[PDB]
């Protein structure tokens, strides 16, 4: 993967994060580890390595928050079965 | 978040992903796990939990493909420093 | 999998956990959304959905860890 | 961390998958990715990076198959 394409990739993932940021009842503070690392899409002079690093925090970041997001609305559904059935014994 | 915003996550994420295949020397095999599902943005009737799991599989897989790629590069030059640094003792 | 054998596997990564935190130079807060949750292995009443969830918690952040330390010696 | 912790910490987290393993119904191949890498607790000289990309597979491997088994159960 060359450097240009990367970059590419990287600014991509912030359009998919200010995509998501703009959403209806989303955790807004998904990608604080993100922005911990402070390595940006106009940021073309740091290295391939700090933008595979920047690009990884963003794709676990929004699998993170499609968890989260499932185990408290489906989860939510699941714990409530399962405290039925056990009243139901 | 509503489902017409997942459905256009899920859109866009797919835009990330063949523009990932669409890099040189890239692992064509990366979205393998989100291809099982067989779960697509233009499954417009389909359930949001299953366009929940299907942007998990693609945010998952872009992050691992990311570390994959860095474990192969900057971690060979790291196994090579070690192997030098018994080398040297 | 069952309830059983799901605690079980909650109270092993609670074990990785206390491990990892006992290393040298390690993050200490690697774990920090897995707090969040509250769900503990002593927790037995809690639901299995709970359980999973915690778990989920627990590797994810481990994998973080070992990617946020790969990511860190390549500088 | 030190070489000696880590190879510990991979070596635990080979007890949790062989313990998963033995849970019922659970996915047999959720840990395809680690057996690709071929690193294991008994490689005792692979190098840090290795071990550590070891260990991260089986975090990230256990973590799947938890969120794998959530996404089903809602369906
Ligand atoms: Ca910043
Ligand atoms: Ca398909
Ligand atoms: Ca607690
Ligand atoms: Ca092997």
């Amino acid at each position: 993967m060359h450097k240009d394409e990367l970059l590419e990739l990287h600014e991509q993932m912030v359009n998919i994060k200010d995509q998501f940021l703009g959403f209806d009842h989303v955790d807004e503070t998904a990608f604080a580890a993100y922005e911990e690392l402070d390595v940006e899409p106009s940021h073309v002079h740091k290295s391939k390595s700090e933008h595979k690093h920047a690009v990884f925090l963003l794709g676990n970041a929004l699998a993170a928050a499609m968890s989260e997001d499932e185990f408290s609305s489906a989860g939510r559904i699941s714990k409530r079965m399962e405290e039925l059935a056990d009243d139901a014994s």
